[PDB]
């Protein structure tokens, strides 16, 4: 009952796949379950790639930082592609304390309660582009307390605004 | 020869230090050597603490964001402590490619070669008092891989503009 932690970077540094790659894996594999926090989420290929899952049955909660959340939804009226009218999918925002918006920087992926991928890289173009960042994946007993932490974070989320 | 991992958020959620005081603990206690990945560094605390490191023969290798460096500086200039002029403490820039500015999205924290501090806390009064965040205290073998990418990125680093 051990727990196993493989790096990543952006650019690849001795690993065959990039980041994004091992992200839309992860999604394109999920059997059961994804459970995503994300302070930005615009990256198109990795949105379908999830819209995709729910429409093999795996069920998809994302939860976004209430601020960046027009983004998101920006890209997906883009794509024509309405997120409260799929079935598996739930979107719920999330924020901290205002003084300036309080904000959720924490994100992370968590797919069938199995594999987690945690780091510094943003669903967004410029993290495939231009930014460097790293992630772990975790796999073992450390993914239990991730399973607890979305739990936490959904259990603060709200409903966004343009939902009715 | 394992790896041991300790969760902490920000607010606490079942220990007792927030991620602020275990930063300034982690910092306090430092013997040999500081290596901290920072992608904006304004927090008065937490440099007081640094420089105090320093001055007990510490050696501080710091990586700031280069788009984000003059908040440090700006910093270091209102607390009347020039940085270029501290002997036991080098600070380098890191970027991205850019398009808008790449960014070095990596932060961590690294003492003694012997604990990490892994997360999403940046070293700025918004972390303390607004946002939401999580991090790892990693001790252990994954301590060297991020030895190794704190080389990586030290070699990658610029001298800052302003030094001269
Ligand atoms: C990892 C996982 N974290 N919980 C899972 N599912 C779930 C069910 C109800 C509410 C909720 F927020 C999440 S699977
Ligand atoms: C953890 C540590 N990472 N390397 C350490 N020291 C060091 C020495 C020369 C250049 C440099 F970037 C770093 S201690």
């Amino acid at each position: 009952g051990g727990t196993h932690i493989d790096l990543l970077f952006h650019p690849p540094r001795a690993h065959l796949l990039t980041i994004k790659e091992t992200i839309r894996k992860m999604i394109k594999e999920a059997r059961k379950v994804i459970a995503l926090v994300m302070d930005i989420f615009t990256d198109v290929d990795i949105f379908k790639e999830i819209v995709e899952a729910s429409t093999r049955g795996v069920s998809v909660y994302i939860l976004l930082d209430e601020s960046n959340f027009n983004h998101f939804l920006n890209m997906t009226e883009k794509q024509g592609c309405s997120v409260q009218r799929l079935r598996n999918i739930r979107v719920r925002t999330v924020k901290g304390q205002d003084y300036f918006h309080g904000k959720m920087e924490q994100k992370f992926l968590l797919v069938d309660c199995q594999k987690v991928m945690y780091g510094s890289y943003s669903y967004m173009w410029s993290f495939e582009k231009a930014h460097l960042s790293m992630v772990q994946i975790i796999t073992g007993q450390l993914v239990e307390s991730f399973d607890e932490e979305f739990r936490t974070l959904y259990a603060r989320s709200c409903v966004p605004s343009s939902f009715a």
